[PDB]
């Protein structure tokens, strides 16, 4: 009776922490450990429900995503070249270091990426310019998009919260918190869709239906609130929250 309940608990977690700088992978290992869902099947299940979070960004940015690829229906406009430049370096670094990255998945490394990721969010807050260089999404430049991407190499460290890494570099390149968040979401669509496909390949029954779907729903609510929320809130509360999670990763496993 609780196979569906566990998937609901894991789904609301994944959908919530996927696009918030709070280390989706870190929350899953602690909750999966507290529940007892730790087998290889759990990891496969977790990659599946990541697809639901993807579709949430797909439906949230349906008009803009297809716009980048030519399916329409400041005066600049964000182009597909921005997305490509944002994902070139992580792909190149991710392809070359696959066996090495997969070795970093122990919980101790998550504890550090939780702390170090929070330090970076603080440094982005203290160091970001007073006047944003790109207050809107369509104001971004190829240099900002690429520097954000070369900054996404850190997300290959398990527990770093790819959103937190991507948004930090956005703020440090002069992109507003709102646009830096919008770009991290749009950038996650090609990244997650390809990465999960890459993970679904090497890993091979209705428990997915609950998890995939409920993660799609919660992500929509979180991703819509967070964008409206971040208009008036900083990333300091998120960075400090990652420290409380880091102690928990130590608490649950050590
Ligand atoms: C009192 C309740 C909270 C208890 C936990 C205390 C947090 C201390 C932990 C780590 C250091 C964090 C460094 C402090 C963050 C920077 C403070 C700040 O003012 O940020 C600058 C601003 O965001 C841009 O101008
Ligand atoms: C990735 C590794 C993580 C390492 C963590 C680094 C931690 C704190 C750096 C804080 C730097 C604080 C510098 C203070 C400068 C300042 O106060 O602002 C200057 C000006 O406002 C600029 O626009
Ligand atoms: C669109 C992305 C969907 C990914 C699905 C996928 O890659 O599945 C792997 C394949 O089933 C391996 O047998
Ligand atoms: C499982 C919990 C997952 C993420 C919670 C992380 C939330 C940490 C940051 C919360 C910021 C916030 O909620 O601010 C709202 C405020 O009340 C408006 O004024
Ligand atoms: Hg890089």
């Amino acid at each position: 009776m609780h196979s569906l309940l566990i998937a609901a608990i894991l789904g609301v977690v994944e959908g919530l922490t996927e696009f918030l700088p709070v280390s989706s992978t870190g929350h899953m290992i602690i909750v999966g450990h507290l529940l007892g869902f730790e087998g290889d099947t759990a990891k496969t299940f977790e990659v599946v429900i990541q697809l639901g979070s993807i579709l949430a960004v797909v439906v949230m940015f349906w008009r803009r995503l297809f716009g980048l690829i030519g399916i329409h229906f400041s005066k600049g406009r964000l182009t597909l070249i921005h997305i490509l430049l944002g994902m070139i370096p992580a792909v190149v670094l991710g392809l070359l270091f696959h066996d090495t990255i997969k070795s970093l998945f122990n919980p101790i490394n998550v504890m550090y990426a939780l702390v170090v990721g929070g330090l970076l969010l603080i440094a982005a807050e203290c160091l970001k310019p007073k006047e944003p260089r790109a207050p809107g999404l369509d104001d971004m430049t190829y240099r900002q998009a690429f520097m954000i991407g070369c900054f996404q190499c850190l997300a290959l460290w398990p527990g770093f919260s790819r959103s937190g890494a991507t948004i930090s570099g956005g703020m440090l390149m002069g992109v507003s918190r709102y646009a830096a968040s919008e770009f991290s979401f749009l950038l996650a669509v090609p990244m997650m869709m390809g990465a999960t496909a890459l993970d679904l390949y090497k890993s091979w029954i209705p428990m997915f239906a609950v998890g995939f779907i409920t993660a799609f729903v919660v992500a929509l609510i979180a991703i819509k609130t967070f964008l409206q929320l971040i208009k008036r809130i900083s990333f300091i509360p998120f960075a400090i929250y990652r420290f409380i999670v880091a102690a928990a990763v130590y608490v649950v496993f050590f």
